[PDB]
Formats: structure tokens, sequence, C-alpha cells
């Protein structure tokens, strides 16, 4: 639907009126209580295969910016871990704060990171993204926390194009970007069944949240905060605090791939 956002009058506390699944049984994000998470020795190794990833474009959609990929062939896929089958990369985006002390969607023992990266993948058994989001195992989102510290060299090409997509609806060419430069050293993770974190809030997602954050510089996150939620020629509303807070865990268990 239109006109949802992150403001006081249309933010997360209002979403349930148009998207009643907002109060559902497997909503995201959640707080990850690390002491309560259980190590699962049955999980298999996570396989991230991005060598042939083919980026196309970057778009300001009014709530974040998306780096889009060619998903017409198995070029960039996620497999293993909790997943059955093959999941194809379609886009990545971030959520971030107005201040370095907030911005992530997931939290770790109630800790909020400065930002969170979401690599969005769809289950190839379902043929395309739109059919995948009608299935309870349709999507897999790999989540990576950002902390402020040293610069992330592999983020810099993304930061450098943001000036060209300041406002809602703007896009730019974004070919030949390698998303492998956004991953931490370790692929140790937590996993649980959840949902999209923005409307339509669909309950289709296997969440895979990496334990190790990546470090980005202050200057890099400051450039995220210069984007606009609004369209060109409309009153400026900085794109900041585009995160949903933690939702009730309900009848779920978070599993860890490590001890
Ligand atoms: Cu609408
Ligand atoms: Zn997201």
């Amino acid at each position: 639907s239109h006109h949802w956002g992150y403001g006081k009058h249309n933010g997360p506390e209002h979403w349930h009126k148009d998207f009643p699944i907002a109060k559902g049984e497997r909503q995201s994000p959640v707080d990850i209580d690390t002491h309560t998470a259980k190590y699962d020795p049955s999980l298999k190794p996570l396989s991230v295969s991005y060598d042939q990833a083919t980026s196309l474009r970057i778009l300001n959609n009014g709530h974040a910016f998306n780096v889009e990929f060619d998903d017409s062939q198995d070029k960039a896929v996620l497999k293993g871990g909790p997943l059955d089958g093959t999941y194809r990369l379609i886009q990545f985006h971030f959520h971030w704060g107005s201040l370095d002390g907030q911005g992530s969607e997931h939290t770790v023992d109630k800790k909020k990171y400065a930002a969170e990266l979401h690599l969005v993948h769809w289950n190839t058994k379902y043929g395309d993204f739109g059919k995948a989001v009608q299935q309870p195992d349709g999507l897999a989102v790999l989540g990576i926390f950002l902390k402020v510290g040293s610069a992330k060299p592999g983020l810099q090409k993304v930061v450098d194009v943001l000036d060209s997509i300041k406002t809602k609806g703007k896009s730019a060419d974004f070919t030949n970007f390698d998303p492998r430069g956004l991953l931490p050293e370790s692929l140790d993770y937590w996993t649980y069944p959840g949902s999209l974190t923005t409307p339509p809030l669909l309950e289709c997602v296997t969440w895979i949240v990496l334990k190790e954050p990546i470090s980005v510089s202050s200057e890099q996150v400051l450039k995220f905060r210069k984007l606009n939620f609004n369209g060109e020629g409309e009153p400026e509303e900085l794109m900041v605090d585009n995160w949903r807070p933690a939702q009730p865990l309900k009848n779920r268990q978070i599993k860890a791939s490590f001890k």
C-alpha cells in the first residue's frame, strides 16, 4: 500500500491497520538473546556463492536504497545452513539510524548497531520472487550488522553513487559491483523463521544473521544520512531511522551455528 513510513503518524506502530499480519506469529526483526539461542550441530555449513553476481542498478525507493541484481540465472546464490535448496540474490539494502547508537533492526542482547545490511534471496523452486513471497520458505535474508570504526573499502562504491539518487524514485546504473566486499571474515550465524521488516510484512523469510559485524567509517554512514525519503521538489525529510524495532518472539527458537 502507499503512505506507510517511519514517522510518528505512519511508522511501525501504525502498520497493522493496513497490514494486519504486523501482529502475526512470526514477525521480524527480533532481539537475539545469545544465551538462549541453542547451538544446532545439525545445521550444515553456509555457502555464499557470489563470484558471478551481476549488479545492475541502484534505486532510492522512498524507504531505503536497493542495489539490484540480475536474478534471471543462478549467478549469485545462498545455500546450506538452515536452507533446503538454492536461493538467488535479487537485491541488497540497509537500515540505519540518525545517530551511531541506533539503526539496526535485529538487536543482540538488546544492543543496537549503527546499521544493518540485508541481502535478499528467493527460493528457486518457486520460479520468481513474486511467487516466492506466497510461500512460507520463499525467501532467505542474510543480515549483517554495521558498527562505526574503520572504513569498509567494499562499501565505498555504494557511498560514492548516493549523491545521484538523493530522492525517491531516482536510480543510477550500478554494474560490476562485487558484494563479497561487504561480508565479515566469519560466517557464524543465528537463524530463525520470520518476515519482511517493511510492509507488506509477509511471513516468508528464513533469517540468517551473522554474528560478526562489519566496520564502516563515520563518514560512510554520514553519507547514508544525506539521502531523502521525499521526492524531488518536495519538502526535505532526511532518510534516517528507517528501522523497525524488535517484535515479539512468540513461539520461536533462535538457533546458532556455533558454540
Ligand atoms: Cu496503499
Ligand atoms: Zn531490510
